């Protein structure tokens, strides 16, 4: 029993992890095989930040300017290249801690792992989501930067973000391994700032589910609904739309717990209308909406990754 | 910016995992050298559970009857021995991936990371305290025994607990890594309970001083207290007492934001008597007291492990 947010193990990404200095800046990096990819505002500083000219500062730096170090060891750079917002150095050895891996790029509504680090090292590993809003809400400061999210399934570790920004609430902005930025984010010190977010329907209902498997049950109640009434409801809280294929990939959660997802529903519409007067769900006084239902299933019947 | 629950990288604990197969029952151990360490349950039947004679179920096992796997290898077991409530398999082969480890028995208060594991593998981490009633509010399933919690300092893993019991409410509970229990819970299944727990009040500071470091300053009165005042309330609420010791704990987070511990207790005991009225800290609703000081200043100036 019990539920937590739980974070995927780092040790596959941990053994990726380096440090690159480029004059100034100190950020971390990500060592698949013989390259190591890092955000490109490694090459800038403090004063070119409003609008770096990003290709007339990277001609300007040769192999030697780019200091690459895994723990103890130099990790001489042999070429570079810039792709959208990231560089990929290459680097005359190649990483014998490579894990199968892919490079994906997430949905909005999806969770993933964060091993947040400085200089090529690790600090702690956490949960977060891409919000619909394109941000995350992650815990990142001076130098975090090229840290990365990823998921695991089986034995392929999926890298779907690399850190870049801080925008004005404090959320977090950043590319895939690709270097294209999610959202309408840049790498600039400009008045950009992240739009208004909404609350993962889906995912609440997950959680719902989840509450519901650990026995916590006080806010089920007698009825129903229709999709349609529900939606009026949702989009009155800032809620995204509950679409048909979000009902399926919440079969499995309403088979175990033999609670029709639109039943489901119709006690999350009590608790949006009526709140929960001071009672709790999991632990929780608020609705919570960074657990997919694949992260229910998985922690609630107990998958491992080889 | 930002502030979430953080795990430590679990990576030098994962090259720990193996799995302990003891006639019908399989459950985790943790490898360290040529030492194999498990909850002594493993060599107990469905039947014999309301009072196991674990030396008698023990004599009637050799080497032999512990079937050992890391990953896909089989590690032949050479000796066994039971210390209190835990079995030591001396294998054949001493673990390569061994990392510096020390055993520490934490106190109730502070804080741990869990990677929860079945048949050996990983599935997740996440961050726990011991509570003051000796139980851990986990997430953990049939099979998780042998999981094991841990901190990491610089570059040595200290491991502070092994996975043993769930108890009714859905809590926790377990022993250190010489296997003796936190508080008064037994390997047998009978009717204990875990007493009824407190809030640690030193770490709710922490948390409100976490909130101050990222600019959530609401709840901030222009008001002090006395310690002994500020106690008075804490017991009414059920609260710890917060001693001179947690005062001066908390003085590095005191000395950043240039609030005196006993300022913040007088901003905490207002939001004790009048609630938060609808309004958020970190995003949370509750008080949250599974922040330690010492990791509300890790996470705040980026503290990273070797
Ligand atoms: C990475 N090391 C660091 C991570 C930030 C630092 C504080 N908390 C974080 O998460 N990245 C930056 O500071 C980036 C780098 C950059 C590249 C090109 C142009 C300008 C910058 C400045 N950075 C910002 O994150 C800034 N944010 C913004 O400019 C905006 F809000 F996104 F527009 C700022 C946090 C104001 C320094
Ligand atoms: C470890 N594999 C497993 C972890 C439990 C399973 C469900 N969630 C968990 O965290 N451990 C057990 O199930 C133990 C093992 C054991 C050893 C000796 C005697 C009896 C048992 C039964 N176990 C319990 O956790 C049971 N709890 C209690 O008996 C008590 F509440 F602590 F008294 C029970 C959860 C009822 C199976
Ligand atoms: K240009
Ligand atoms: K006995």
């Amino acid at each position: 029993s019990g539920f937590r947010k739980m974070a995927f193990p780092s040790g596959k990404v941990e053994g990726c992890m380096v440090q690159v200095t480029c004059g100034t800046t100190t950020l971390n990096g990500l060592w698949l095989d013989d390259v190591v990819y890092c955000p490109r505002h490694v090459i800038c500083t403090s004063e070119d930040m409003l609008n770096p000219n990003y290709e007339d500062l990277l001609i300007r730096k040769s192999n030697h300017n780019f200091l690459v170090q895994a723990g103890n060891v130099q990790l001489r750079v042999i070429g570079h290249s810039m792709q959208n917002c990231v560089l990929k150095l290459k680097v005359d050895t190649a990483n014998p801690k490579t894990p199968k891996y892919k490079f994906v790029r997430i949905q909005p509504g999806q969770t993933f792992s964060v091993l947040a680090c400085y200089n090529g090292s690790p600090s702690g590993v956490y949960q977060c989501a891409m919000r619909p809003n394109f941000t995350i809400k992650g815990s990142f400061l001076n130098g975090s930067c090229g840290s990365v999210g990823f998921n695991i399934d089986y034995d392929c570790v999926s890298f779907c973000y690399m850190h870049h920004m801080e925008l004005p609430t404090g959320v977090h902005a950043g590319t895939d391994l690709e270097g294209n930025f999610y959202g309408p984010f840049i790498d600039r010190q400009t008045a950009q700032a992240a739009g208004t977010d909404t609350t993962i329907t889906v995912n609440v209902l997950a959680w719902l589910y989840a509450a519901v498997i650990n026995g916590d049950r006080w806010f089920l109640n007698r009825f129903t609904t229709t999709l349609n009434d529900f939606n009026l409801v949702a989009m009155k809280y800032n809620y995204e739309p509950l679409t048909q294929d979000h009902v399926d990939i919440l079969g499995p959660l309403s088979a175990q717990t033999g609670i029709a997802v639109l039943d489901m529903c119709a006690s999350l519409k009590e608790l949006l209308q009526n709140g929960m007067n001071g009672r709790t769900i999991l632990g929780s006084a608020l609705l919570e909406d960074e657990f997919t239902p694949f992260d229910v299933v998985r922690q609630c019947s107990g998958v491992t990754f080889q």
